[PDB]
């Protein structure tokens, strides 16, 4: 019998017995009967009426107006006549990208978001700094563009990697996306994770290292900024500025794993000031930065998040954090719920697509394979009701870029296992099954040639080369 190809699945579609040949949109009205993230889209032989809530609703219901086209255009005897109502699951289905690891052009992040669009994707995440660069442009501190944005190489290949946006093509991005119903969430991560602002700051640190350059390898940094040091609120004060101007989500992601605290601990500065705190040791230490920096952020009228730690304590309730780390997805669910914590779903058995997607293909000697089927398998709320999960918001697919050079390799890796996020994100379990996903995903192949020229083809062999190992 024949049907639709929409991903993600909606919430309820009603096929009718007779054929459509034209998709022009015939009407185009806002309700009060739908709610503001809803629609409802009707096919009909002479042409579709569509209905929406509010703006957000409009814009999906044209994006699902957009996939039946694709499909009206592979099917030129038509396609069913029925009526789709839809709205999704969740209100934050997201994908992080990873600028600070390879830089992404303006033009290439264009089509990442048009991309993530097609499949109702509304949270664009940028890790803008790491150890191996940094690309936010903050007035006052040149050296972040002259040192902290370039590296001499990746993994000894020899091959300089530079970069940093400019503000005005942040807020290039910001609109682009908001037109596209995407939230922009800029990461700045502190204390750690923060090579490259050692090579251009020194002064920043505990230990400052003059001959410290940007990192060209994995691996974790102990170059902690020194929370003793008036320059480093300054800096980060100028920051968070920074990214009220240019980030009307007024959401700053601060990262806050586990960091070594080795540094700190030797620290004569930190030393005393542990001391005159009648601080313990490093983790009171580390709790007090967080305090201090979420005082700042909410000086700006700035929320933030991090990738939840569970015994980490520098969560106040009300504020949001990622699960992410395997096996503690059911964990984290119950921790939050009990400490009142807001709580998105980026577990790394699903949703980490730097992995590998097909046993064999690079794994850089650590990385388990997540498969397509695997990622479909992923419910966010991991078999919890929606009144027992309610305070989780979400999903979210980070694509890690340590390994991917170019747009060609994360789209590579990113695609088509963001289909099946996109498809956990919005689509209620009662409509979900692999096997319906597998053969819209089949249609989608051909969709995604002709709207965006690219191949979603997945062989064990079809990875394109890369020039480590
Ligand atoms: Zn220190």
């Amino acid at each position: 019998t024949a049907q639709y190809s929409i991903i993600p699945e909606p919430s309820r579609t009603e096929l009718r017995q007779e054929t459509a040949k034209t998709l022009q949109l015939l009407s185009d009205q806002e309700v009060p009967t739908l709610e503001t993230d809803a629609y409802r889209l009707t096919v009909t032989p002479q042409g579709a009426h569509l209905a929406s809530g509010g703006r957000e609703g409009r814009i999906y219901g044209l994006a699902t107006l957009r996939q039946l086209r694709d499909q009206l255009a592979g099917q030129p005897e038509g396609i069913p006549c029925g009526v789709i109502t839809d709205k999704p699951r969740y209100p934050w289905r997201g994908l992080m990208v990873d600028p600070a690891r390879h830089f992404i052009p303006a033009a290439d992040l264009k089509k990442f978001v048009d991309m993530m669009a097609y499949y109702k994707f509304n949270r664009l995440h940028l890790h803008l700094t790491d150890n191996q660069g940094w690309r936010l442009p903050v007035p006052g501190y040149p050296k972040l563009k002259s040192v902290a944005s370039r590296r001499e190489e990746s993994f000894g290949d020899g091959i300089p990697h530079e970069g940093m946006y400019t503000k005005q093509e942040l807020k290039e991005l910001v609109a682009y996306c908001a037109a596209r119903g995407i939230d922009v969430i800029p990461e700045i991560d502190m204390p750690g994770h923060n090579q490259a602002l050692h090579a251009a700051y020194p002064e920043f640190f505990c230990f400052p290292k003059p001959d410290m350059n940007v990192r060209t390898t994995a691996g974790n940094s102990k170059e902690l900024v020194c929370p003793q040091k008036p320059e480093v609120w300054k800096f980060y004060a100028s920051v968070f500025n920074e990214l009220k101007d240019i980030f009307p989500s007024g959401i700053v992601h601060l990262g806050g794993d586990e960091a070594p605290t080795e540094l700190w601990e030797k620290c004569p500065l930190c030393r005393e000031a542990r001391t005159r705190a009648a601080m313990k040791d490093e983790q009171e230490q580390m709790k007090a930065f967080f305090a201090k920096t979420a005082a700042l952020l909410a000086k700006n009228g700035q929320t933030p998040q991090f990738w939840y730690e569970g015994n980490a304590g520098i969560y106040h309730p009300g504020e949001t954090v990622y699960a992410w780390r395997q096996g503690q997805a059911l964990q984290s669910i119950e921790k939050t719920k009990k400490a009142g914590l807001n709580l998105i779903m980026a577990s790394s058995e699903y949703c980490y697509l730097d992995f590998p997607q097909i046993q064999g293909q690079r794994n850089w000697g650590w990385m388990k394979t997540t498969t397509l089927q695997k990622c479909y398998d992923l419910d966010p709320a991991f078999g919890k009701p929606e009144k027992e999960a309610g305070h989780i918001r979400g999903v979210h697919a980070p694509v890690w870029a340590e390994r991917l050079p170019d747009l060609n390799h994360l789209l590579y890796r990113a695609y088509p296992r963001a289909c099946a996020i996109a498809e956990a994100g919005w689509s209620p379990m009662g409509v979900r099954s692999w096997e319906n996903f597998r053969r819209k995903l089949a249609d989608h192949r051909q969709f995604i040639l002709k709207r965006f020229n690219y191949d979603m083809e997945r062989t064990q062999g079809n990875e394109p080369a890369f020039r480590w190992e």
